[PDB]
């Protein structure tokens, strides 16, 4: 970024530059490269001998600059072109500067020689130029920049020296260079003026942007002479609850539905399932009411809840020993840390208040924290009634203000299994089904709850069998082959347990033709 301390082409009416001697430089109206009409200076005392012609600019405010740049546009007539020119002819001019705190210059001060002044360089027409048409004849306009520093006083003058040439100084622009305010690696680096030396790299310190915090230190950026910042050093990062936006220029609060817990430039991630943001810019998602997240739980994981009760409690009692199996709860709470607890309630044979179970009762594998849906129960009071409660508990249960969901079974020791079921008859049949029924076993020995039926193809074996559960003593079996003989065995279930499978009974589906006859009679639908 360049800041102009003086521009000769902004001259409204006339530049006030001092000419010494007046014999030399003269001010003349001219054109710029775009043919806009400006003020220029010229000197062509080529034949005259021993010429030292000086042109001094007005006072120029430094305005805090450190290295000053002077850009010069000009044209020179080549001494070859001038007929019968002496060897005094030159195609160069010299640039000088004088530093001062106040515009105290006269026609005699400072002295018009090299030393009160300071030489920048000898300027010549060298390969950097443009060509502009004027009225069919083209003019060559050279542009040359020079720089000088350090500069310390409030201002300075520039001086131009001719020593016997034909030249036209068209424009002079004086400027310094600054580096603009920038945001890099999360930091605001403020305006920095370029340094005095040509190769200067000036250092500036970064401060974190808005809702951001320093992460890697130190935070530094460097400004070069051409007005450009270099590669950054250090880093600021958007703090928790804030995400980097607008090519890293702002750190913005996390939008609703999103959270961020640790510092970073990354973007906020959505609240896990069954969680929500109380507000914007959230460091955490609050779990849904009745739902909790556990310690040691990944925070990407959804909020979870307690499991429901176990179901399908099936009990088989062998004398004082017992076996309880079941199937897992309908709702597992979203967790895989689900385990079962068994609580025992020894109770009177009648409606007397239940008592605590004995110390002697043995639980294999254990009373609590069961992994499989089954418990094998050892020594227990014989001919005694009891209630067993199997509760389901998962890894978030300890946060629940409610008691665990459980399943209950009332059962009595040394109770007899139902007798084997007598016989079964085929009620109806189709090509793919067999509907059949059987009699209640003659000696239930308790209340019967459900039945079990096992079927397999006669050509195949019990190895290939299937088993199903029947709430009543009649049921349909579907999916069978056409005209095939199937072997059926049935078993009853009381709280005490299962009976013995009945004798293998042999039924058969309709063949395809028999089913054709049946449906043909049934016509129409
Ligand atoms: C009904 O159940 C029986 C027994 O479970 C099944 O028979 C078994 O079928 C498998 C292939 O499905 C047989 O394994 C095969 O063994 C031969 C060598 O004999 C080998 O070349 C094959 O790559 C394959 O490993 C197995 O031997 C056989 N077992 C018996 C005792 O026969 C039968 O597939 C089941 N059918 C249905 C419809 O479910
Ligand atoms: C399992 O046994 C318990 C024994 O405590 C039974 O509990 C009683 O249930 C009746 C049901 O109306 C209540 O009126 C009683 O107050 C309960 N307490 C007692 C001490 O008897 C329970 O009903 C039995 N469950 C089944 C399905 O038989
Ligand atoms: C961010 O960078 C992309 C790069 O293609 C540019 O198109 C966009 O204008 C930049 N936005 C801002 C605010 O600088
Ligand atoms: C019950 O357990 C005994 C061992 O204590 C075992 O011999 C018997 O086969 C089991 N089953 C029945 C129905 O008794």
């Amino acid at each position: 970024v360049e800041e102009t301390l003086m521009d000769s082409t902004t001259a409204t009416a006339e530049l006030g530059w001092m000419v010494h001697p007046p014999s030399g430089w003269e001010e003349v109206s001219g054109y710029d490269e775009n043919m806009n009409t400006i003020r220029t200076y010229q000197v062509c005392n080529v034949f005259e001998s021993s010429q030292n012609n000086w042109l001094r600019t007005k006072f120029i405010r430094r305005r805090g600059a450190h290295r000053i740049h002077v850009e010069m546009k000009f044209s020179v007539r080549d001494c070859s072109s001038i007929p019968s020119v002496p060897g005094s002819c030159k195609e160069t001019f010299n640039l000088y500067y004088y530093e001062a705190d106040f515009d105290l210059a006269t026609k005699t001060f400072p002295n018009w020689m090299e030393n009160p002044w300071v030489k920048v360089d000898t300027i010549a027409a060298d390969e950097s130029f443009s060509q502009v048409d004027l009225g069919g004849r083209v003019m060559k306009i050279n542009t040359e920049v020079r720089s000088f520093g350090p500069v310390s006083r409030n201002g300075f003058y520039l001086a131009f020296q001719d020593y016997g040439g034909c030249m036209s100084l068209i424009a002079v622009r004086v400027f310094y260079r600054k580096c603009p305010r920038i945001i890099q690696n999360g930091a605001i680096f403020q305006e920095t003026l370029s340094g005095a030396e040509s190769t200067s790299l000036v250092a500036a310190r970064g401060s974190c942007i808005a809702n951001a915090e320093e992460v890697d230190v130190p935070i530094k950026l460097y400004c070069n002479g051409d007005g450009e910042w270099l590669v950054p050093i250090g880093r600021c990062m958007c703090k928790a609850g804030f995400e980097a936006v607008e090519n890293g220029t702002v750190c913005r609060g996390c939008p609703s539905g999103t959270f961020k817990a640790n510092q970073g430039d990354e973007a906020c991630t959505h609240c896990p399932i069954n969680s929500r943001t109380t507000s914007e810019g959230a460091t955490n998602c609050v779990c849904r009411n009745g739902y909790y997240r556990a310690d040691l739980d990944p925070l990407d994981m959804p909020c979870t809840t307690i499991p429901s009760a176990p179901q399908a409690v099936i009990s088989s009692v062998n004398e004082t020993s017992l076996m309880l199996e079941w199937t897992p709860p309908r709702d597992s709470g979203g967790r895989e840390d689900l385990v079962y607890n068994i609580i025992c309630k020894s109770c009177g044979s009648g409606r007397g208040a239940c008592t605590r179970c004995g110390d002697n009762v043995q639980y294999a594998p254990r009373q609590l924290g069961l992994t499989e849906p089954r418990i094998y129960i050892s020594d227990l009071l014989a001919h005694t009634q009891y209630t067993f409660e199997i509760q389901a508990v998962n890894g978030v249960t300890d946060q629940s203000p409610f008691s665990p969901q459980f399943a209950s079974v009332n059962i009595t020791t040394n109770q007899a299994a139902p007798s084997a079921v007598s016989i079964m008859h085929q009620v109806s049949r189709t090509v793919d089904s067999i509907t059949l029924s059987w009699s209640q076993p003659d000696q239930p020995n308790g209340v019967i709850l459900d039945y079990e039926l096992q079927y397999y193809e006669k050509e195949l074996s019990e190895y290939n069998a299937t088993a199903i559960k029947s709430p009543t003593n009649t049921v349909t079996v579907q999916g069978l082959k056409a005209g095939a003989i199937y072997v059926f065995q049935v078993r009853a279930r009381t709280v005490a347990g299962y009976g013995r499978y009945s004798g293998k009974m042999y039924f058969q589906t309709m063949t395809e033709a028999e089913y054709q006859t049946s449906i043909k009679e049934k016509l129409p639908l």
